[PDB]
DNA sequence: GCATATCAATTTGTTGCAT
DNA sequence: GCATATCAATTTGTTGCAT
């Protein structure tokens, strides 16, 4: 499913247009980027959380030339599956 | 961030009521699940994409009695970040 | 979140293309 | 995605409890 089929599913469940399904959408998405971004923890109960998680430097290794090399340290993003949604998809 | 402050963010965004916001953002976290849940990756541009993945049996201990057991498969919640979702989390 | 086990199995990214 | 390293810093879950 990519945006597109979602935004028709969601338009039709909320029973709004595809114009506005997508721009919400859009908006819920671009928002959720920022928050975690500013050091945010996003948190939607049933779903699942975002929050930045933390990683220093590694090792790492040059495909090509088979030399070592340093990852540089940085900051990614991470998500928590919420008890309803590890339970649809695994039910007890 | 929680649901009803992202709602709030939201509707103020896509320059829609709360209500409005709040039912679109559930149709498409709830839809999200059920396709997730029906073995359907969920791509969105920007964003990332959500599918389930499958985790092999396990060897693992009780805490509570020192005992080794093993942790049966199952099936969980994945996430991959999109390249502007670690973009904003990490610019390069 | 917190905790056992001298745990055990994930996930990713490394460069530079390519689909 | 593919092409290394007998990679390497990382997550996550055992059974529950604490907040």
């Amino acid at each position: 499913m990519n945006k597109g089929e979602l935004v028709d599913a969601v338009a039709e469940k909320a029973s709004v247009t595809k114009k506005q399904a997508d721009a919400v959408l859009t908006a819920a998405l671009e928002t959720i980027i920022e928050a975690v971004s500013s050091g945010d923890k996003v948190t939607l109960v049933g779903f699942g959380s975002f929050e930045s998680r933390e990683r220093k430097a590694r090792e790492g290794r040059n495909p090509k030339t088979n030399e070592k090399m340093e990852i540089p340290a940085t900051r990614v993003p991470a998500f928590s599956a919420g008890k309803l949604f590890r339970e649809k998809v695994a039910p007890p």
